[PDB]
């Protein structure tokens, strides 16, 4: 066998049947003969290409597989790799090297200290001594990506390797398991569980990776044991609990103050798949108020040893939430109470307000619609406005870098097929990978994409007033017309400058056969 | 409270309370006012303050604290660092850097571009950007050493920060717990015990994670049960079985077909807390035969992606060996055999065979002694003829890299003061941390040196010989008195030509009150 | 041909002779069929090695090349690394690595992510994709290690890699001339020389790349012309100017307000071969006095670009000293008057002051002595009391990492066979190679090693003092032999306990046929 026939084996025997690729000549060699039960998805920049998989991994909650041109592809979408860094997607990032007998002269195309280009952005990056290491180095690689905590991975490969004859042994890779589905031992667990029943006054915090895990039912149980507030981590990447469920409790701020206040009084709080904590403004004060001992369990030993307070349990999230929900007593405390619903905004027969647009969705959306986020400014509104009752119904940059959404929003749609996909992405946001629009097109993935346009950077310019800063440039961004882009790219395009005019676009888009553009009117 | 007061109270609060060090003037500030609670272990050379450090740490399985020079410290420490990554050592390496308004001149003793010197050695690598960080870095540095997989860490830190106020939110740093005691779930954990339960022949094989865990005891049980013969992994840094439990079959040879051999007809291999496979020579093959399939259980996720063949589960060895040892049936076959008494070889009244140092050795330690091997070409033997009834009683520098064991022999006495450590060292490696033997002399830490002297690098003049190589330079090193040597830096010195004077030698160093080294004149 | 002959055939033909190695497995394929007009120089630790090579390379003015084992040879040898890297040594460092079939197992000895293992202390660190590359991979080695700033690199070769067939192609490789030797085009150059011309009291600073580059004549004539005081820049690595000629004003303080009023009053200070400034001490203040200008002549963009202050032209040294020497008018003030002889400290008939040991020293050495020093708290003596009359004559640690000067003492000493080396090392800074001293008993290297013992680390003591910081450990190291040392690796060693002995001891030495050790009591 060749080492491209051993390869793609070992892929389609690993699960492995999509490559999210934007093709070179580098990978002509990889992509020829291309498996007639694999398929391929072209994007026309690497931030899409990487865009796409990640949604379509983070959907699937498995690994996706991409194919990149050499150093300019891989470097095209490094910006993506920081997304996907932060959501610890599973990413198997390939790029393809010159022939070996030209690397030394640096011949065009040459990618040059290939392992180093990704880093520190990936679990791990290689490019193989020999053609016949190959099929180990992307076994190397899928699982890699693939053991908690999970994360992207690099490899890069000499374009003369995938004419080369396989060693015979690699058969042995093929049908590899490898697990990482732990939890703590019985002792320590029972002392945890003993903790929690013993709590007078606990409060859950849950992050990404829940919903990654699909421990969000087990989470829901544990809420309702414990009858415990559950909060969503700040800066969140996915949404882990249903947002009516009576525990919940929303968004918190992302503000080391902001947080001690708000967990004041509780003794115990249990925080489950989330960073100890993703704060992003600086609010300083105290990271605990006297009486809070925190608990943290974690997948991801990065995560661990970088909180600043509280003890740390490094294990799978699936594992200990079922764990934790079927061990703790039922407490006789009350249930917590539902949040009250969210005020109405005045709105006239003007430019919409994004609570208008948020409330309007809510209404419209199916019951089991996928949310993504980047309208950067409105994001607390949006958390309070929409009713997400299933897993894997929101998605947000998880590392706050732009030109996620609007990609990842078609591959999670290839995803989940039967779940309506509606990504709520700003005027400004929308630029960074707006070609990924004609992936779109060219598969035909219905994904529906909400334009908030005000013609700014609005949390920019929020921001500069809070810091009082004068005469920032670069902070408008007039002039786009972003029907006419997605006219370029072959979406069908509408527009809503007031409500009645949302409201029959959201009716027209919702019931479209293909993707749909709504550009939105929004206050500035 | 000082950044220096802080960071001292979290080692001690985190169990630390000793310093393996050689000083410079960038550690000045922060060995001042040196705590009354804390000691100092100085050596006169890098690579034997982490030796000794990396001895201590493994013998008393926990994290050891090191502080080095700037980077010419560091890297007089690189190779030390090497056995120590392959170990799974937990060291938490400190080095001073120039105070933070000369960094960006280059003044001498700048360590520049620090957080890399160490790469790719160290599990992290860090320097702080302000002095109130500190104290949150040595957290992560102590958390991160100790987590599985445990290893070294590297912190840099500028001089002036040790005098700079601390934040007071860092005590919560101080009582921080961090688990990683974890095993796999119960429905995949039954899985596995049934498929234990149900193998005809099952094989064990033991990696040096065993012997870190403490899990000696319940492999021994799990062997017991499953009635199985047990193998040392290749290449093996420490030992994790009683030598002379019927069970136990040895050290496996380093070859991929050797080991595929020695395992055909062993339906299911268990491997336990060893990579797949620390091969050493090139012996092409099988990577396991038909009829054979491997399960690893291993600490480190760096291990289980690369394993050729077998599935694996990324798990705390001590905790899966317990609860495999404790769940599996007590099989029905019989008790394997154990190995025959190894043969004595015949000895004249001149130069020593190592058999036959290897075979005095046996008769005469304590049966709780602790054995360091660097006498490479004899490793085989020492194998065949120690009687190593407990944990901890072998270590071998787990990279292969020379200048281990003298150190090292020195830091396991310090962790196991009642138990006699006794380090059989080749001529030729002798010399690579010949300088710490006065830390032995200086602190009175009564490790017995064996100095097996044959004049030659005798593994390497052995594998130029199965390579047909002729005209190999630099095999032979003459003129080294060892005894000379060991007068320099104030370690009371013997001799031995002959088996009578070995026996004498042995006597007098055995009731000696300090450390003794003998030179061994052994056969060529 | 084989990748062994053609590349033993490209490092002849690009001036190489000589290996300086500690030998290992991976390396046995490089090293059988040793060539039969190429010299192997052992050492018994990679520490040593280096250091030798280093003297040597510094001393000879040419690359040297140096075969290490693996990582852990590599990284015995950083600390040596980071003094190269401060001196621009020209080293070719070369390490074994697996055979390419085993590399993705991570075998024993197989070093991974190689290339960053060196980083960031060489020029250029890499591994190559083929066999076939390896002689180009050597030719850019030698080239990188030669070209202004000329520094280390590193090369790792799997092992397997050394048998293959080579590239015809590769003759093409063996004569390659590259030249650096340029100077500021002649427009600027006018303009510079101009600027010194015009100088009413102008500076010279000159640094280790003045020596480096031979251009200590120039510089002299450079003086004459200018009659202008000329400094050594601090923390010198090298000695660049005779220093008892009139203008010789001796080594620079390593302070930044010490040296702008040293320089204060002198309009226009013309830095040569250096970097601006290698400070050591926190000493703040003005970096220059108003009137003060600043032009730094370096080889070094990583020098030009980081000083704080002047400007600078970055071109050979060799070619800049001649043309300015040549080039600009001669001055009619006065010649700068000599600086007047130290003066005599008191001494008894007891322990040494080391202004004795140096006032001794040049009194009895030849007028073409070698000096290396490593006694670190008596730097400021030694450059007053030796009279220094020719290039190549000092050198210390350029990175003040220790370990340095007794292997590189013996490494100049084989470059200058005519020349006789003297060594004047610490008690402390003795040990961190002392194992080098064995390779100059086994090759007959008359190297004189003059120990200076006082039982402690004193410039670490004296910085305590200046800290006022009490109750610092590890700063004695009493109870070291020195002359047992010697005995061991095979050196006659004398005493000299007062300065008759001191006298006898030396006139003993310099009239001995091979190397010898003297150890000095020298005062606490
Ligand atoms: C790749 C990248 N570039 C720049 C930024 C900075 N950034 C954060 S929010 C923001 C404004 C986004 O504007 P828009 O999408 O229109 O949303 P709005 O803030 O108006 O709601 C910008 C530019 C970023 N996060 N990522
Ligand atoms: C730091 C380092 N340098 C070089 C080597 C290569 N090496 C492997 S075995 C060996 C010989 C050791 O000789 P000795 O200790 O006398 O034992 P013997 O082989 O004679 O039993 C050498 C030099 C190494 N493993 N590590
Ligand atoms: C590799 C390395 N480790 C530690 C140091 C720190 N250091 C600087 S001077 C010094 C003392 C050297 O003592 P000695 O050689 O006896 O000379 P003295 O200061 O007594 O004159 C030390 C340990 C260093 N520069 N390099
Ligand atoms: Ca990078
Ligand atoms: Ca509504
Ligand atoms: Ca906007
Ligand atoms: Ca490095
Ligand atoms: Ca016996
Ligand atoms: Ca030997
Ligand atoms: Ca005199
Ligand atoms: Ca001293
Ligand atoms: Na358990
Ligand atoms: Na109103
Ligand atoms: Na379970
Ligand atoms: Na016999
Ligand atoms: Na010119
Ligand atoms: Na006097």
């Amino acid at each position: 066998a060749s080492v491209h026939g051993t390869t793609y084996e070992l892929l389609r025997r690993q699960g492995i049947d999509t490559v999210f690729g934007n093709p070179g000549s580098n990978e002509l060699p990889f992509l020829k003969d291309f498996p007639e039960d694999f398929r391929y998805i072209l994007a026309l920049q690497e931030a899409c290409v990487v865009g796409i998989a990640d949604g379509y991994a983070q959907a699937s909650r498995k690994p996706a597989f991409i194919n990149l041109h050499s150093a300019a592809g891989t470097g095209n979408a490094m910006g993506a790799l920081s997304n996907a860094w932060n959501s610890h997607s599973p990413l198997i990032v390939t790029a393809g090297q010159q022939t070996r007998a030209m690397i030394g002269v640096e011949a065009l195309l040459t990618n040059v200290d290939a392992a180093n280009l990704p880093r520190p952005l990936v679990k791990w990056s290689y490019e193989p001594a020999s053609a016949a290491e190959v099929p180990h180095a992307m076994s190397r690689a899928i699982h890699m990506a693939s053991m908690a905590p999970q994360g992207p991975v690099y490899l890069s490969v000499p374009y003369d390797d995938w004419d080369k004859d396989a060693d015979p042994q690699s058969h042995h890779l093929f049908d590899r398991h490898v697990s990482s589905s732990v939890r703590l031992n019985d002792q320590d667990l029972d002392i945890l569980v003993k903790a929690l029943n013993s709590a007078s006054n606990p409060a859950i915090v849950l992050g990404p990776d829940v919903d990654a895990a699909n421990a969000n039912a087990d989470c829901v149980m544990l809420a309702e044991r414990l009858k415990a507030p559950v909060w969503v981590a700040p800066s969140a990447p996915r949404c882990p609990f249903p947002t009516r469920h009576p525990c919940f409790r929303g968004l918190m701020p992302a503000g080391i103050a902001a947080i001690s206040q708000l967990l004041e009084g509780h003794d115990v709080v249990l925080v489950i798949g989330a960073p100890v904590f993703r704060y992003h403004q600086y609010d300083p004060g105290q990271y605990l108020k006297p009486g809070t001992r925190l608990i943290s369990v974690t997948c991801d030993p990065l995560e661990a040893f970088r909180a600043p307070m509280g003890d740390a349990i490094v294990a799978d999230i699936g594992a200990m939430a079922s764990a934790l929900a079927n061990l703790v007593e039922e407490s006789s405390r009350q249930l917590p109470t539902a949040a009250p619903e969210p005020a109405k905004v005045d709105q006239d027969a003007g430019r919409l307000h994004p609570e208008t647009v948020f409330d309007t969705l809510n209404d419209m959306a199916p019951e089991n619609a996928i949310y993504l986020n980047e309208s950067t400014s409105t994001t607390a509104q949006m958390w309070q406005r929409l009713n997400m009752r299933n897993p894997g119904s929101y998605y947000f940059c998880a590392a706050g870098g732009l030109g996620f959404a609007l990609p990842a929003a078609i591959g999670v749609q290839l995803a989940e097929p039967e779940r309506q996909v509606i990504a709520v992405i700003g005027d400004g946001s929308a630029n960074y990978s707006i070609s990924a629009l004609w992936t779109a097109a060219q598969y035909n993935i219905p994904t529906i994409f909400v334009i908030m346009n005000n013609g700014t950077y609005g949390a920019l310019r929020w921001f500069a007033g809070v810091l009082e800063a004068e005469n920032v440039p670069g902070l408008d961004v007039p002039g786009i017309d972003f029907r006419a882009l997605a006219k370029g790219y072959g979406v069908q395009a509408l527009k809503a400058d007031n409500l009645e005019q949302l409201k029959g676009s959201l009716q027209e888009a919702l019931s479209a056969k293909g993707p749909v553009l709504i550009e939105v009117s929004t206050v500035s």
